[PDB]
Parts: C-alpha cells; structure tokens; sequence
C-alpha cells in the first residue's frame, strides 16, 4: 500500500484545539435576519450555489450573497465553520452573515463586496512588479489559513477577487476547503482541472496546505508566461500527462515511487518518455518582460511533484522573487 505523508509545518494545530475549533458537524449556525439583505443581481451559479450582488439595506453596503444548494449538506456547517475560524485573517474574504433564504429555504452567506475584475482582462495587464505584490498578497491568505490548520483547495484566478484600483486582493469561496489532519487520508476530486496537483492526479490521498501551492503554482506560471492555462489537459488523466511534458516522465516516477504509489494502467499507453524541461522553453518576445531569473527559480520550487518538496508558504514569501516588492 502507498507510504504515508505529513505536512512538513503546521503538521498538529488541529490536535491542540478544542474539538469545537474542527468538529463542524457539531457547529450550531446563528442565524441573521434575511430581510436585512435585498438581491439586486444574479451574478453567477456553482455546482453548489448561486451568487447575488445584493444590498444590505441596514446601512447600503453592497454585499455577496452565496445561497447554497442543497449540497453534500454539512459541507455547509463546514464552509460556515472555516469562514469563521478564518475571519479577519490577512486576505481572507469576510463573512458578514449568515441567513436562511425564504425561497431556497437553503442557508444564504453574506460576505464583504469586492470590486473584482474578471482575471482574463486582468491578466493581460498585469505588469511584472504587480505579478509579484499580487503574488505576495496571494501568499499572506495562504500562510494564514494553513497556519489555522486549514487547506483551500481549490486556488485559481477565479477565487482570488482582485480590486485593483485599490489594490486590494480577497481569496474566496471556501466551499471546497478542509481541515488538516495528519494522517486523514482526503478525497482527491477537489480543485479545478488546470489546477490539480500531482497528488490528486494519481489519486494519493494523504495530502495537505502543499496542494494549494501547487496550484498557485500553475496561476504564476499562466502569469509570468501569458499561457492560460499552462498545463491544458483534456481530461484529468491528460492533465498529468501535460504535466509531465514540462517536469519529465523520471521525476513523475521517483515522485509515485517514493509514497509507493501505482499509476492508474490507462497511463501504459499515454504517459510515454519525457525529459524535463528547462523553463526558459517558455519564454518568448511576448511574455520576456515579465520573466526573471528570480521569477523562474521561484515557479520552480512550486511546481515539483512530491508535494513534500514545494516551498511552503512561508517559505515562498522569503523568496528573492519577492525582494522588490514594498513592504
């Protein structure tokens, strides 16, 4: 059977808290008013959820409401549970309310308005120098959550509301999120195709915060080389393949060898021979401006398979990457 993993920090929060801090299941929801809040627009609609501009008329601050579906049901006391332990956090989106939708007779959250610009147009403009202030605001929700004993899982463009002209950055929808427990073995059918660590796409299961840095991984590279996405695979068996095209089939095999780890046989046929690649393959007249020797050493350390091996990240705010931005 696979070798077990630990995270290599924040490894035993979870024990030394109360049980009420991850026992979510026991989580008693207080419940606000619904008539504080009036819809003003549909703004979109999840797997789990539809999303609403909204205003709440106790004061006419704009707000996000998100009425939940009737879900996986206690992944709402689970979401509810993060979004609480985390508020406040540096980056973290606020929840402002929680309230019973009359017509979904769902539970509704509330959280803080962010003026965000779809991260398509967005990409396009950013210059190097905010790559790296984003990058760096990216890292304080991350080093914050995962010091709370909680993992995203589920980083990409659009769970990072970006208001630029404010220059403020909210990391968003906690719905896939869990707690870190060492040794829980996890379900891998979490994050978004494009974005989905080497763990997930070899179905190993005892996987922690790591993931999430993988995945910022694959943002920074879709960045800093004007790829969207950069590893574009067709299916989640086609994603790893995608991968491995870029860091090589002989780093993929020490990876699963290591946690004894089998690849799924459908890959005999797909996977074939690949030597890594050096980084400056991706660079062209087009993207150079935004490409650094500190920029790649930096994707670098994030995109390795053995998830034990990425920066963590903390450590990855300690990377020269980071040197000009203020602070």
């Amino acid at each position: 059977g696979p070798v077990p993993s630990r995270a290599r920090v924040y490894t035993d929060v979870n024990t030394h808290r109360p049980r009420e801090y991850w026992d979510y299941e026991s989580h008693v929801v207080e419940w606000g008013n619904q008539d504080d809040y009036q819809l003003v627009r549909k703004l979109g609609r999840g797997k789990y959820s539809e999303v609403f501009e909204a205003i709440n008329i106790t004061n006419n601050e704009k707000v996000v409401v998100k009425i939940l579906k009737p879900v996986k049901k206690k992944k709402i006391k689970r979401e509810i549970k993060i979004l609480e332990n985390l508020r406040g956090g540096p980056n973290i989106i606020t929840l402002a309310d929680i309230v019973k939708d009359p017509v979904s007779r769902t539970p509704a959250l509330v959280f803080e308005h962010v003026n965000n610009t779809d991260f398509k147009q967005l990409y396009q403009t950013l210059t190097d120098y905010d790559i790296r202030f984003y990058m760096y605001e990216i890292l304080k929700a991350l080093d914050y959550c995962h010091s709370m004993g909680i993992m995203h899982r589920d980083v990409k463009p659009h769970n990072v509301m970006i208001d630029h002209e404010h220059r403020k950055l909210r990391l968003i929808d906690w719905g896939l999120a869990e707690f870190y427990h060492p040794g829980q073995e996890y379900n891998v059918r979490v994050a978004s195709r494009y974005f989905k660590g080497p763990e997930l796409l070899v179905d190993y299961q005892m996987y922690d915060y790591s993931l999430d840095m993988w995945s910022l991984g694959c943002m920074l590279a879709s960045m800093i080389f004007r790829k969207e996405p950069f590893f574009h695979g067709h299916d989640n068996y086609d994603q790893l393949v995608r991968i491995a095209k870029v860091l090589g089939t002989e780093d993929l095999y020490d990876y699963i060898d290591k946690y004894n780890i089998e690849l799924d046989p459908r890959f005999n046929d797909i996977l074939g021979r690949h030597s890594r690649k050096r980084w400056e393959r991706f660079v062209h007249s087009e993207n150079q401006h935004l490409v650094s020797p500190e920029a790649l050493d930096f994707l670098d350390k994030l995109l390795r398979y053995d998830h034990q091996s990425r920066l963590t990240a903390r450590e990855a705010m300690e990377h020269p990457y980071f040197y000009t931005v203020v602070k």
